[PDB]
């Protein structure tokens, strides 16, 4: 762009570097993620991109607009000051409030099931794409198209990619994600909150499964119909038992680790929906507490 001033790089996102940048004209503080194309243009994957700029609720990152040229791809994001990854890491010591955990899951399900009930998947929510203001609103960011540009290895910075929120149908190789895979995705990150460690945090997609069943068990024909005849699923793979789910997120009362259960069920069909999940008990209380940021 040429109308745009980069204020500082907010990271290299998963397909292009992405700058904090003021927009010279309308004075419009943006993120600007710029993705490099290399010869063959991907129309498809630009129109499925596009179709994303209707998508407006309040716990979704605006998408301004998408620009193509030169052989780049800007996507102007509406600006939000701190991202959950950052605000977790900054209450490490102390811990993220309850109230406002559950707030930030409540509000991120509210998103999630109005982008699902729109037919539109995120594919690859973490931490580093929830972005959260001073007024205690959290925003679903950066949604991602298997559909077109896949599933890059590694972002354009030959960066690793984090496996810790993938879904286990994905990494035993469904050729099909649900919008079940962003419930799986919300759980690992709702449990990270709590616990203050990441629930799998696998250096591999093999270890991000096995660590799955080492807390999980080993899925079978019983609880997840279908698993053994899976892509990826070899008969080889080492049974574990499931592990006793208070020893998960031991800080979680109960109707928090029931509804956690329910995120994490095996079988997508078994797994919980955005909208379900709102009705559950854990949410009776609910309430929008301010978060302490330091920006
Ligand atoms: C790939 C796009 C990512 C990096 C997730 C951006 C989505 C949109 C966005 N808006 N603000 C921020 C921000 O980080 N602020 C401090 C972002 C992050």
């Amino acid at each position: 762009m040429e109308n745009f001033q980069k204020v500082e790089k907010i990271g290299e996102g998963t397909y292009g570097v992405v700058y904090k940048a003021r927009n010279k004209l309308t004075g419009e503080v943006v993120a600007l993620k710029k993705i490099r194309l290399t010869e063959g243009v991907p129309s498809t994957a630009i129109r499925e991109i596009s179709l994303l700029k209707e998508l407006n609720h309040p716990n979704i990152v605006k998408l301004l607009d998408v620009i193509h040229t030169e052989n780049k791809l800007y996507l102007v994001f509406e600006f939000l000051h701190q991202d959950l990854k950052k605000f977790m890491d900054a209450s490490a010591l102390t811990g993220i409030p309850l109230p406002l955990i559950k707030s930030y899951l409540f509000q991120l399900l509210q998103g999630l099931a109005f982008c699902h009930s729109h037919r539109v998947l995120h594919r690859d929510l973490k931490p580093q794409n929830l972005l959260i203001n001073t007024e205690g609103a959290i925003k679903l960011a950066d949604f991602g198209l298997a559909r077109a540009f896949g599933v890059p290895v590694r972002t354009y910075t030959h960066e690793v990619v984090t496996l810790w929120y993938r879904a286990p149908e994905i990494l035993l190789g469904c050729k099909y994600y649900s919008t079940a895979v962003d419930i799986w995705s919300l759980g690992c990150i709702f449990a990270e909150m709590v616990t203050r460690r990441a629930l799998f945090p696998g250096d591999s997609e093999i270890d991000q499964l096995f660590r799955i069943f080492r807390t999980l068990g080993t899925p079978d024909e019983v609880v997840w119909p279908g698993v053994t005849s899976m892509p990826d699923y070899k008969p080889s793979f080492p049974k574990w038992a499931r592990q006793d789910f208070s020893k998960v997120v031991p800080p979680l009362d109960e109707d928090g680790r029931s509804l956690l259960s329910q995120m994490l069920h095996y079988d997508p069909n078994k797994r919980i929906s955005a909208k379900a999940a709102l009705a559950h008990p854990f949410f009776q209380d609910v309430t929008k507490p301010v978060p302490h940021l330091r920006l």
